């Protein structure tokens, strides 16, 4: 298992514009197009990202292209000054869980997780897992949150197998 397989499980793959769990236009493998309520705006964001007039539909290769880009960008944000120490302190599996979180909620979302982050940095897994659960994230997307949380607690891929 790896990050790509991991996220593909959590996000799915849709080739036509859809609405995510928050009601935002998305396409492919969890690729957020816009927070705006205009589908027009979303189609335009799509053509721009893709580099062609799509008419809200893409190919599987194009979805995989966006995905690769997105994983690399998130890995980039993890080189932040606030995030870097955490990510660098982690083992390979747990780093995958951190990427997942950021992929799903952005920098801005992962921001209110200071306390949990601190606990992960200290390798207090069970304690972190409890703290991570006290969050809107958990209440809103509980099945995904649990898989992620189990991954940080165990350092294995069990939740995904």
């Amino acid at each position: 298992m790896n990050i790509f397989e991991m996220l593909r499980i959590d996000e799915g793959l849709r080739l036509k514009i859809y609405k995510d769990t928050e009601g935002y236009y998305t396409i492919g493998i969890g690729h957020l197009l816009t927070k705006s309520p205009s589908l027009n705006a979303a189609k335009s964001e799509l053509d721009k990202a893709i580099g062609r007039n799509t008419n809200g539909v893409i190919t599987k290769d194009e979805a995989e292209k966006l995905f690769n880009q997105d994983v690399d960008a998130v890995r980039g944000i993890l080189r932040n000054a606030k995030l870097k120490p955490v990510y660098d302190s982690l083992d390979a599996v747990r780093r995958a869980a951190l990427i997942n979180m950021v992929f799903q909620m952005g920098e801005t979302g992962v921001a209110g997780f200071t306390n949990s982050l601190r606990m992960l940095q200290q390798k207090r897994w069970d304690e972190a897992a409890v703290n991570l659960a006290k969050s809107r994230w958990y209440n809103q997307t509980p099945n995904r949150a649990k898989r992620v949380i189990t991954t940080f607690r165990t350092g294995t891929w069990d939740a995904y197998k």
